[PDB]
This record gives C-alpha cells, sequence and structure tokens, in this order.
C-alpha cells in the first residue's frame, strides 16, 4: 500500500475527507494519507516558522531549521520528496503516471516566497527531490497544489495530444437545442469521424500549442 | 463584497476551513463563499446527476435538466460562470487578476467526462461563461481545480517573464551550507543583478519553454 505524508502549517485544511476520490482510496485500503503540523518541530514559545529574506524583498521565507527536523523524522532514502512551487519543473500527466507507482511520497507545503533553498539542497543528498509547478499562476502556499497532485496521482493507482470535444446525454432535445444527430445514428465509424473533427477545431481554437503552433 | 457560489456533488470536501487563506478572507468580510450540493436540484429518488453518453463510450455525462435548474436559481445576468475542464482555455495569472474584481463568480464542478454541452451553450446566451484548464493532467472532477482557482483569485483581493530564484533566511550557516555572501553585502544594485542571473539559469534548466 502507498503512503503519502503531507507537511503544512494548515493541517485542518488538508485533512482527508471520506466523500472524495482520495477518501475512497483510503477506505479501499489502497493508500495511507497522514497530515503533519510543521509547528510540531518548533522549540520557541511563539512557534516561529519563517523570517525576513536575506538580501531584501517582500514577505517571508520559511526557516531551514524547522523543515530540517521535520524531514529528518519523516523521510528515508527511499522517499520521493515533492515540493510545489511556481518555479518548479512542470507536473504533467506523465508525472502522475510515474508517481502512481511510488511507495512513499512526502509533500512539503510552503509559502510562495519559498522554503530556504538549503532545505531542498540538503534533502537531495539522501533522497530524490522533485520541485514542481502545477501551472502558471500564484497561490499563497503549496496546500492547494498538494491536493491537485494527490487527486491526479491516486486515480491512476491500480485498484482505485488533443482536447476532448463536446459530450451529450438525454433528453435528445432540451430548451430548443438538439443533440448532434450523428451521435443518435449508431454508426460507430461516422461518430468516430465527427468526434475527431470536433476535437480538431477545439484544440486549434483553445490550445494550438498542443499541435505545435504558436500560442496567441 | 465579492460573492462566490460553488456547485458540487462533494459539498464536504469543498467546505471552507477557518485555518486557510480563503477562511481568513471570509472572516475578514472580504468575500462570502457558498457551497451548494448539486443533488438539491435532482428530480428522482436516486438523486441522479449523470447518464450514459450519446454515441457511446466510457464514463458518464452530467444531465442538462439538473444543471439547468441549478444555474437558473444561482446565476444572474451579472454572473461570471466558471467551468473547470481539461478542454478549457488556459487559466493564468492574467485570468486571476481579471476575475479578482468581479462581483459574482459561480464555479460549476463536474466529473472530467463533462457536463452536457448545451448547459454552457444555453448559459452563454444570457451571461458570461468561461471554460478553463488549470494544467495538463486529469482529475476525476473539477473540485480540486476550483480550490486552486479560488486560492489564486482571492489573494489578489485588497485586504487579504522568468522564474524566481532561490531564497534564504537565518541562520547564515546551516548544515555546512552558507547563504550566498552577496546577499549580505549591502550592495543592492549587485544583488538585483545576481538575482536576475539566478532567475535566468533556473528558467533555462526548468522551463526552457519560457524563452
Ligand atoms: C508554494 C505555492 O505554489 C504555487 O503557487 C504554485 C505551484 N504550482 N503552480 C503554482
Ligand atoms: C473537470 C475535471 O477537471 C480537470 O480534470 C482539469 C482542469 N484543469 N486541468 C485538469
Amino acid at each position: 500500500s502507498m503512503k503519502i505524508d503531507v507537511v503544512t502549517i494548515f493541517p485542518e485544511y488538508l485533512q482527508p475527507v471520506r466523500q472524495s476520490l482520495p477518501g475512497k482510496a483510503i477506505d479501499a485500503g489502497l493508500v495511507d494519507v497522514a497530515v503533519h503540523d510543521l509547528r510540531r518541530w518548533t522549540h520557541d514559545v511563539h512557534k516561529s516558522v519563517d523570517d525576513s529574506p536575506y538580501g531584501g524583498g517582500p514577505g517571508m521565507v520559511m526557516k531551514p531549521t524547522v523543515w530540517g527536523d521535520a524531514l529528518d523524522e519523516i523521510c528515508t532514502s527511499e522517499t520521493l520528496l515533492v515540493v510545489p512551487t511556481p518555479a518548479g519543473y512542470p507536473f504533467t500527466q506523465e508525472t502522475a503516471w510515474q508517481w502512481s507507482t511510488e511507495d512513499h511520497l512526502v509533500i512539503a507545503c510552503g509559502r510562495y516566497e519559498g522554503i530556504d533553498q538549503r532545505v531542498a539542497d540538503d534533502a537531495a543528498t539522501r533522497m530524490r527531490v522533485r520541485e514542481v509547478s502545477i501551472g502558471d499562476y500564484v497561490l499563497n502556499g503549496g496546500e492547494a497544489a498538494a491536493l491537485v497532485i494527490i487527486e491526479a496521482v491516486l486515480r491512476l493507482v491500480p485498484g482505485v495530444s488533443l482536447l476532448e470535444g463536446p459530450s451529450y446525454t438525454r433528453p435528445p432535445s432540451w430548451r430548443g437545442m438538439d443533440v448532434p444527430p450523428v451521435l443518435l445514428s449508431g454508426d460507430h465509424a461516422k461518430i468516430a469521424a465527427w468526434r475527431a473533427e470536433q476535437s480538431r477545431q477545439r484544440t486549434i481554437e483553445r490550445r494550438p500549442d498542443l499541435l505545435g503552433f504558436d500560442s496567441p
């Protein structure tokens, strides 16, 4: 069974929920997901986890010491350490398929200004490290990106190109709008053709990059 | 004050949590977020929300009569309707900035196989509709994508290029590794030039597509 550990200063936010895809996986016994409060590894009364950046700039950077103790306790040399960040290598469907065979994923959630770089540098001396982006926008912390990665990966676990065109179900006419009649005909070959053409025009319009063309 | 309505068959999973950024905004009174269970608008005892695809194929497609009623109740002509889908236009930082000044966002979460296309086509005749992808991977449903979109938009509400390089804070030395000396130099022109070169090298290595 696969084990996923998540580390965050917002533990309530990432606590697993029974009625969800990861919730079902856990219940089928196919995965163990544990959430850890980063503040468990702090010593001071005020339990501080970040500080102003060396060299100046906005916001705060998470301290290396606290992350060091957390990952020392949670990770082994076998661990794949996942770190969401706007500056990461791209997380894609290939990435999801690959991670779906892993024994132990640890996901380190940190603020967007970053965890002190020495943390990832240190971890890399003992385990495989993957800093990754799920897309080109900014989140305040890695938490929401962790939830996307967990969804993408777990649905590919055993036992759990081109854009898709429009899809339709009953009734065949609704508010004066009809389902494309080819879909009603039962001709497998004609239906395959119409769907291919629909996918072509959608991909060219919305995602020309996928077909090897310049973006808008 | 911004209003966000989220429509889903997984209401617990999407319930706001106090200990989060969206939870802070809500308690600060900068947004009101409302989560609705789609099953509220079903017709039968089974609370059916999908049905087999015309033309055949795997998976199921969400019913137009059910989503139709739900959006009639929730949306107004001022609504910007958001539909996460792998087939969408890309959601980017530019998109988040645009939506951050909207009065009413409604986010329709469905399974990845899709919602009957006539729902969006119908809605687009009396309100603004945006189908968007948050990245090139497959989720079972739009729920996690909605959390990401809400996160990116809300942090841009008042009150709540190249890649960024490495960042550092105290202590100066840790486990045999020193913060790069130039950052403690007090030469802020040189610091900006060093950070630009770090950004350039990191972008070459991790995202060469951005050049
Ligand atoms: C630490 C925050 O991380 C992000 O904002 C992100 C991750 N992927 N895309 C954006
Ligand atoms: C309705 C399911 O939505 C997705 O799978 C998705 C959205 N953006 N990237 C993937």
